C-alpha cells in the first residue's frame, strides 16, 4: 500500500507524522522507494540554500525575500512544473536530500488536502488558485499560484553515510557543484536515478503510454528482423551471440543458425537458456570470435568487430527520454532503461549500417531504387507487393531514426552478397 506516517525518519539530516506538523500542516506526502520508481516521470529534484534561494533539477533558480515576491515566486513554480510535467505525469515527486530548510519552505508554495479533480477535466488536481478557490491539473493551471498534493522522498532515508556531494560523485562525473540550490537538486535526482535504475532493468514495472511508444517499438522490431535476417543470408554465420537478451526470444525464429543468449540479468523463467555474462571489451575482446554478436540496445563500453548493434542516442529530446546519471539518460518506454552516454569511441571497430529493403518472398508510380533488393528489381521493374512493403519499411526505418536509434555493423557487411541470394 502506502508509507505509514508511523515510520521513523532518520534525523541526521521522530516519524513522518511529526515531520509534517513541523513543516506547517493521500495518507502521507512521503512515498516509498517502490512508489517513487513507478512515478519516475514525476521526479523534480528540490533543494534550498532571510531571503531563500529555491532550486530545481530543471536548472531553474528563484530567490524570494521577506530577490522576488513570494506571490510571484509561487506563480513561476506552478508554471515551470506545469510546463515540465503536463505530458509526463499526473503528479510531481520532489526528490530531496533533506537538510530541514527545504521542508520548511514548502508551506509558502504547497497546499495539501484530500485527492481532488481539475475544474476543467477528469485529471487529478496538481494546482490550486487562492484567487478563485479552484483546482487544476498541469494542463489547466494557467493562473494558478499553489502546488496541490505534491509527493516527495528523502534520498538520505535510503541509508547514505557522507554528504550529497561525496555520494553523487561516486557514480557521476558530469554534475559539478557550482555552489547553488539547482546543482544540489540536479545531483540529488541523479543519485536517486543511480540507486533506482542503473544496476538492472525491473521487468515487472511497466509505464503508461504517453507518446508514440507502440509505433516506435513496432518499427524497431521490423528493422531488427530485416537487418539480422539480411546479415545471416549475406555472411552465412554458423553462430549468433545475442548479448543482452534476458527472455531468450530470437528476432528471426526461422534462421538456420545456432542462436546463443547472454545477459547480465537473465529472467528466472528462461535462465536455463541464457548465460549470465557482463560484457566489457577489456574482459571479452578475445571472446565470441566465431559467427556474429547481436547487441540490440546492449550498451557496452566498446563493441567487437563482428557485431550488429542498435544504440539509442541519449542526447535525443523526447517525453520518453529523461535526464540520467553520468551523461546517460533514463529512456522510459514500456519499462525504464538507464542508457549510458552516447560515445562514438564505442563504434570504432564498426561502420554505420546503410539503408536497404531485402525480400526473398514471392513477387505480386514506378520505383527506381538501388536499395530495393528484390527478385523483380534485379529484372528491370519492381512488383506492386515489394514496392508497397518497401515504402512501409522506409516509413519504419525513418520512425526508428527520428526516435533516436542508430544502426552499426561489422566493416565487411555489403548488400552485394544479398544480390547473390536470388
Ligand atoms: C523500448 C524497448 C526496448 S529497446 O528499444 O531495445 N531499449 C530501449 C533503449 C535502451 N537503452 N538501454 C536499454 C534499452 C532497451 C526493449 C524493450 C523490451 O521490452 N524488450 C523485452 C524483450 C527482450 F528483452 C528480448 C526479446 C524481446 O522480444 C520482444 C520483446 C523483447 N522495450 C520495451
Ligand atoms: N554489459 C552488459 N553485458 C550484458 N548484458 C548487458 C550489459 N548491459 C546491459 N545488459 C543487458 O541488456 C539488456 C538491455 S534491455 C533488453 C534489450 C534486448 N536486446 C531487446 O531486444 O529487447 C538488459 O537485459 C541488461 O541486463
Ligand atoms: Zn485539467
Ligand atoms: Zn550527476
Ligand atoms: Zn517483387
Amino acid at each position: 500500500t502506502h508509507l505509514s506516517v508511523d515510520t521513523k525518519f532518520k534525523t541526521e539530516g521522530m516519524t513522518y507524522r511529526r515531520l509534517i506538523s513541523m513543516m506547517g500542516f493521500y495518507p502521507n506526502m512521503f512515498i516509498t522507494r517502490e512508489e517513487a520508481i513507478r512515478h519516475v516521470r514525476a521526479w523534480i529534484g528540490f533543494a534550498v540554500a532571510l531571503p531563500l534561494q529555491l532550486g530545481f533539477s530543471t536548472g531553474v533558480n528563484l530567490v524570494a525575500v521577506p530577490g522576488l515576491p513570494w506571490n510571484v515566486v509561487r506563480i513561476k513554480i506552478v508554471q515551470m512544473l506545469s510546463d515540465t510535467l503536463k505530458n509526463l505525469s499526473d503528479r510531481v515527486v520532489f526528490v530531496l536530500w533533506a537538510h530541514g530548510f527545504e521542508l520548511t519552505s514548502m508551506k509558502y508554495f504547497v497546499k495539501i488536502g484530500p485527492e481532488r479533480t481539475c475544474c476543467l477535466c477528469d485529471r487529478r488536481a496538481t494546482c490550486f488558485s487562492t484567487a478563485s478557490d479552484t483546482y487544476a491539473c498541469w494542463h489547466h493551471s494557467i493562473g494558478f499560484d499553489y502546488v496541490y498534493n505534491p509527493f516527495m522522498i528523502d534520498v538520505q532515508q535510503w541509508g547514505f553515510t557522507g554528504n550529497l556531494q561525496s555520494n553523487h560523485d561516486l557514480y557521476c562525473q558530469v554534475h559539478g557543484n557550482a555552489h547553488v540550490a539547482s546543482c544540489d537538486a540536479i545531483m540529488t535526482r541523479c543519485l536517486a536515478v543511480h540507486e533506482c535504475f542503473v544496476k538492472r532493468v525491473d521487468w515487472t514495472i511497466e509505464y503508461p503510454i504517453i507518446g508514440d511508444e507502440l509505433k516506435i517499438n513496432a518499427a524497431c522490431r521490423k528493422v531488427q528482423h530485416m537487418v539480422v535476417k539480411a546479415a545471416l543470408l549475406a555472411d552465412k554465420f554458423p553462430v549468433l551471440h545475442d548479448i543482452g537478451n534476458p527472455k531468450a526470444i530470437k528476432c528471426v525464429p526461422q534462421a538456420d543458425v545456432e542462436w546463443k543468449f547472454y545477459d547480465a540479468q537473465p529472467c528466472s523463467d528462461k535462465a536455463y537458456k541464457i548465460e549470465e555474462l557482463f560484457y566489457s571489451y577489456a574482459t571479452h575482446s578475445d571472446k565470441f570470435t566465431d559467427g556474429v554478436c547481436l547487441f540490440w540496445n546492449c550498451n557496452v563500453d566498446r563493441y567487437p568487430a563482428n557485431s550488429i548493434v542498435c544504440r539509442f542516442d541519449t542526447r535525443v529530446l523526447s517525453n520518453l527520454n529523461l535526464p540520467g546519471c553520468d551523461g546517460g539518460s533514463l529512456y522510459v518506454n514500456k519499462h525504464a532503461f538507464h542508457t549510458p552516454a552516447f560515445d562514438k569511441s564505442a563504434f570504432v571497430n564498426l561502420k554505420q549500417l546503410p539503408f536497404f529493403y531485402y525480400s526473398d518472398s514471392p513477387c505480386e508510380v514506378p520505383l527506381k531504387s538501388a536499395t530495393c533488393i528484390t527478385r523483380c528489381n534485379l529484372g528491370g521493374a519492381v512488383c506492386r507487393h515489394h514496392a508497397n512493403e518497401y515504402r512501409l519499411y522506409l516509413d519504419a526505418y525513418n520512425m526508428m531514426i527520428s526516435a533516436g536509434f542508430s544502426l552499426w555493423v561489422y566493416k565487411q557487411f555489403d548488400t552485394y552478397n544479398l544480390w547473390n541470394t536470388f
